[PDB]
């Protein structure tokens, strides 16, 4: 004993931590298990990213606000489910509002040996009118979508209609493309618009249309304009041709009557002159 | 005597070192932890809202929400190097038929494409494509495009030969469109090719195919077709009886122009006198 | 008293240090850096690195990032931006080997509106620029393909509209437009087509059907044969098989082999009448 313990007392009530003032351990894992692990968890609430002087790139590669790289890793960047009836919004959105914007609101720069993007609607119970994409523009000065491709052998865009009833004339209203060509829908008095316009801007050697059914050539426009036509046709109206100089060649007005009035005047000269 | 009080208040006030974290022993658990300003993840983030107040606004709604309104960059990169693997880099699914929404809107205002997709050149030539389309739904068109081109068309198809060589391509085409039966059991099909209409009325050209920018072949609004070269039916074509020089003649006319002569001939045969 | 310095001893032992503990409010400046599961605002790059950390391909539950919305109203995510310019996309996907055998985006979508939707609105300046601007490089494949099984509907529906309320302002446009072009560096030429109809099955259906205001215009059928509903010109020959009705379009064959059988019965009667 001494009058000094109450020293030592002194200097553990000053230097050691008094429990009201921190934290336990089990308080500590309660709070951090507030908080998302790096390995991984479950966000509940709404995630808002709002990059401000942050160093945020555009590169393709190691960009972005968020950047998932799966270079080492099976398994999907980004799913994006649901199984809801009904909901007020669209599962995912990109929006941009200012005119000026120089840049996609989507990009996809793909290399690999499948499709790079792929987009199936389902068989739904009842049929409705809806789409897998639609596409809308309101800008007059671009066409609202671009295709370009180098196929060797095969069409830029590829278009296929599959009955889809096993009755062979289920789908007779149907087509492969539909084309419709309308006024301004607030008070427009009218159009002049094309359906089809084909060109080859460097020239090519090829049909400019060719239609077969199974397999067989039907009808073709070549590459001058000419078409062959595999069957009985009509005209409401008149043809105008070249006159014929071969048997097959339509006889035009003018060599009918230039035929009949040959045979005319040889005729009409012998009868002047017969003799009996 | 009475310091065993003050040696038991400091045995009840103050903490145990087992029953606390150390400094150094936070820094190890609080770098495990996610970063506001940003950090690397390991593992997968789940997004599980349930009654969270997440709205469907195209500017501030979302599990996720990412705004760049003050921020260069792009919002989100997802990249890949990896030589195969077991799915897509990022997937949209909805599973209910009565699902009222869009999987993807894009509403997009700028000076360059919403969406570009663009198909790299492959090593090898490979049957894969840019963008893929499939719809089981008999009720609606599997895609709708519509525009308002004052000069040019609402889908814009080139074909560009993949070869130097002029004939290399010969078999392509800038469209190609099949018309096929149900796959499984179809007993043959009914469908059209193309089907163009114009439902207020067109004073263009249905029709108008040049080669070099020059016109070649057309079919006009009345339907009357001109064709810029020599031409074949492989049959009979029908016309009206020709009305001026160069319109194609009718059998009609023909035998009634022959009949005529005939008759002005045997007419005077029957009644000339020497 | 005596010996209570042991009892010191293990106090001074077992209990903890001030400086080497954080206090409560310390403990909560460090946990307010860092984001809580019900939400907050990160300012930064988020970055994912998984390496074999059991990330799946499943359309519902994989994904590095994984949304669920079904027990949620909302969007799953929302990009979006105000500003006037920028150095990139908004979003972006990437895969670099030619090897990769998986799509960048794959839609499963089943539901009654459309399933992806790309709106451009309209500029305050029109200029070239699209909704969707598609490019392919792979000779083996086409650059893009569409399959449906519309009853009564085509496959692909284009609608062109007038932007103008003037009915000839949009003259020169069209609904589709082709073009067929030689390789841009060094090309001799193309012999590609411009389009190709075929049904592989075989069809009943007109192979090309155009009207104008409903009414039906010009046709192809499924034999080849074609119908033009007005005046029409070839700048050419028309080969034709020789007329058997009324208004076949008559041969040089038929003008002249009538000519010549109305010549014959004319000689006939001249050289054996009588007076
Ligand atoms: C149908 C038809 O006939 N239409 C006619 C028009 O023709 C069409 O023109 C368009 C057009 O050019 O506007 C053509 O579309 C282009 O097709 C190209 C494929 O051949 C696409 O690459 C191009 O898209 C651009 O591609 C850039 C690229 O090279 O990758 C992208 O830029 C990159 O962006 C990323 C992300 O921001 C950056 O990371 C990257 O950078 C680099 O990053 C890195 C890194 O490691 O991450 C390293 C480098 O050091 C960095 O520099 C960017 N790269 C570069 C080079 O800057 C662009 O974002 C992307 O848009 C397509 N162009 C567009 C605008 O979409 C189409 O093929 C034609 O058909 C014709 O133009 C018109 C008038 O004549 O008439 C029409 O009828
Ligand atoms: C090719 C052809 O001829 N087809 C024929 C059919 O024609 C096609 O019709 C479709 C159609 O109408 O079904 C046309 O597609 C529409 O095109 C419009 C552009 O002209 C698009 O805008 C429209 O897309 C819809 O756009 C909505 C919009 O109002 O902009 C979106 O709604 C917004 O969604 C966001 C996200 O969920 C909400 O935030 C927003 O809300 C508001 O939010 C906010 C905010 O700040 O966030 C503020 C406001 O206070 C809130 O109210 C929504 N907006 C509102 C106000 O409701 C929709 O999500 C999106 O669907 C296109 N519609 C569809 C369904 O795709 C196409 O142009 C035509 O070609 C034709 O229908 C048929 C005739 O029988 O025949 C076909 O052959
Ligand atoms: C237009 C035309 O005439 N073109 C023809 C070609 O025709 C086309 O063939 C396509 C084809 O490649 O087969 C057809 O596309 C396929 O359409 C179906 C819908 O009918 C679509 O489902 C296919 O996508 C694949 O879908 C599966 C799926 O089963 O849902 C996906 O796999 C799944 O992935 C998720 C996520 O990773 C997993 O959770 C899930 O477990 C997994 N399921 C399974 C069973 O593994 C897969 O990712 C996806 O690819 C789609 N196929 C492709 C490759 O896109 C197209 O409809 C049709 O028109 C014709 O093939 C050729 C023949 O020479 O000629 C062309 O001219
Ligand atoms: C109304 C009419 O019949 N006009 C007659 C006229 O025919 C028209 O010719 C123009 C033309 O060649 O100038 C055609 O316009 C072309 O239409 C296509 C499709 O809409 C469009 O792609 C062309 O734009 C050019 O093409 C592209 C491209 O990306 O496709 C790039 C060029 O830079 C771009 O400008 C467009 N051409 C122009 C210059 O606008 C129109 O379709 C025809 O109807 C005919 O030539 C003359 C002489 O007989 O008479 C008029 O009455
Ligand atoms: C088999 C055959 O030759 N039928 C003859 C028939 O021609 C058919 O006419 C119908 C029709 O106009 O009623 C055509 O059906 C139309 O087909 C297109 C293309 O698939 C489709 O877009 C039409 O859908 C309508 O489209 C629109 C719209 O504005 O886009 C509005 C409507 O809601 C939508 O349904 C579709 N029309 C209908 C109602 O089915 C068909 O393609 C033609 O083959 C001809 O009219 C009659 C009389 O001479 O004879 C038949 O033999
Ligand atoms: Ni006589």
């Amino acid at each position: 004993q001494k009058e000094e313990t109450n020293s030592k007392i002194t200097k553990l009530e000053s230097s050691k931590a008094d429990k009201s003032a921190v934290y336990s351990k089990a308080e500590s894992k309660i709070e951090l298990d507030k908080k998302l692990s790096l390995t991984g968890g479950i966000v509940t609430g709404q995630l808002q990213f709002k990059p401000n002087k942050s160093g945020i790139k555009p590169s393709s590669s190691v960009g972005g606000a968020i950047n998932i790289d799966m270079s080492k890793s099976e398994g999907a960047a980004m799913v994006m489910y649901t199984n809801k009836d009904t909901t007020d919004g669209p599962l995912m959105i990109l929006r941009s509002d200012k005119d000026t914007f120089d840049q996609s609101a989507q990009f996809v720069d793909y290399s690999g040996k499948t499709n790079a993007v792929n987009i199936v609607m389902r068989q739904p119970s009842a049929p409705n009118f809806s789409s897998a994409l639609n596409i809308t523009s309101a800008n007059e000065g671009g066409s609202a979508m671009q295709i370009r491709g180098v196929e060797k052998a095969l069409g830029t865009l590829k278009i296929t209609h599959e009955n889809p009833n096993v009755e062979a004339k289920y789908d007779e209203n149907a087509a492969a493309l539909s084309i419709d060509i309308v006024k301004k829908q607030k008070g427009g008095k009218g159009t002049a618009a094309q359906g089809i316009y084909i060109n080859s801007t460097s020239g090519t050697a090829g049909k400019m249309l060719r239609i077969r059914n199974k397999n067989e050539d039907k009808f073709y426009v070549g590459p001058d304009g000419g078409f062959h036509s595999g069957a009985n046709s009509t005209v409401a109206g008149n043809l105008t041709v070249k006159d014929p100089t071969s048997g097959k060649h339509a006889a035009t007005k003018d060599y009918v009557d230039e035929k009949i009035a040959e045979l005319k005047k040889l005729i009409l000269k012998k009868l002047e002159h017969h003799h009996h």
